[PDB]
């Protein structure tokens, strides 16, 4: 089974998901002089309002809060997008240092984390078709640093004690997810791919510049989770993060001058 660690990390994927080394692979590196303002994108219609969150997952690679999708409830428009994209689930990748951790990285930087918002087209009816186009879906990516604590995750961090191990999952309603969003919605944009197996070419990716901060307390509990089931070796997770692959044939474009 593919992983993050030595023998099953981003360097093997491709031997069972060839893809790996496709044309529009995601993460990538950032190079903010080159990134070109696109004065015909759109602002970002961030609509969280009647978001209903369900419950949280450790999968063994991430934990996932998973929302109530079968309506349009928690929508991502405008921006760089046609049509609507429905909230289905957000995660983190993170490091075992804060010098790495995020996925994207800007003019090489690594930042200690990165928060994907995940939303499928509704054109698609589901998350399982919408992976399948190349237009599926549309993740929204947000750098975490280590500075002041971020009160919005809170909630989160303190629910990760009941599911250390990988297929525990815990209730987790009523969880907002406005309150992981920073002030300015200016924005990266380009066509991607997921950043895991299947590493499907079906992502609008949209990369938030302002980054969120989180206290060094709330990312050392992101680092006491486990890869492992219940009863295994421990192996903690931390550096779940695959790293900038060649940008090939891409435009990175921005919303902002
Ligand atoms: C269990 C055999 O070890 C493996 C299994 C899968 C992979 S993958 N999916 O990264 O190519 C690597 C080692
Ligand atoms: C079924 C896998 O679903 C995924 C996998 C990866 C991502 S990410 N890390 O690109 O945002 C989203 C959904
Ligand atoms: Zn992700």
């Amino acid at each position: 089974h593919w992983g993050y660690g030595k023998h099953n990390g981003p360097e093997h994927w491709h031997k069972d998901f060839p893809i790996a080394k496709g044309e529009r692979q995601s993460p990538v590196d950032i190079d903010t002089h080159t990134a070109k303002y696109d004065p015909s994108l759109k602002p970002l219609s961030v609509s969280y309002d009647q978001a209903t969150s369900l419950r949280i997952l450790n999968n063994g690679h991430a934990f996932n809060v998973e929302f109530d999708d079968s309506q349009d409830k928690a929508v991502l428009k405008g921006g760089p997008l046609d049509g609507t994209y429905r909230l289905i689930q957000f995660h983190f990748h993170w490091g075992s240092l804060d010098g790495q951790g995020s996925e994207h990285t800007v003019d090489k930087k690594k930042y200690a984390a990165e928060l994907h918002l995940v939303h499928w087209n509704t054109k698609y009816g589901d998350f399982g078709k919408a992976v399948q186009q190349p237009d599926g879906l549309a993740v929204l990516g947000i750098f975490l640093k280590v500075g002041s604590a971020k009160p919005g995750l809170q909630k989160v961090v303190d629910v990760l004690d009941s599911i250390k191990t990988k297929g525990k999952s815990a209730d987790f309603t009523n969880f907002d997810p406005r309150g992981l969003l920073p002030e300015s919605l200016d924005y990266w944009t380009y066509p991607g791919s997921l950043t895991t197996p299947p590493l499907l070419e079906c992502v609008t990716w949209i990369v938030l510049k302002e980054p969120i901060s989180v206290s060094s307390e709330q990312v050392l509990k992101f680092r006491k989770l486990n890869f492992n089931g219940e009863g295994e070796p421990e192996e903690l997770m931390v550096d779940n993060w695959r790293p900038a692959q060649p940008l090939k044939n891409r435009q990175i474009k921005a919303s902002f001058k």
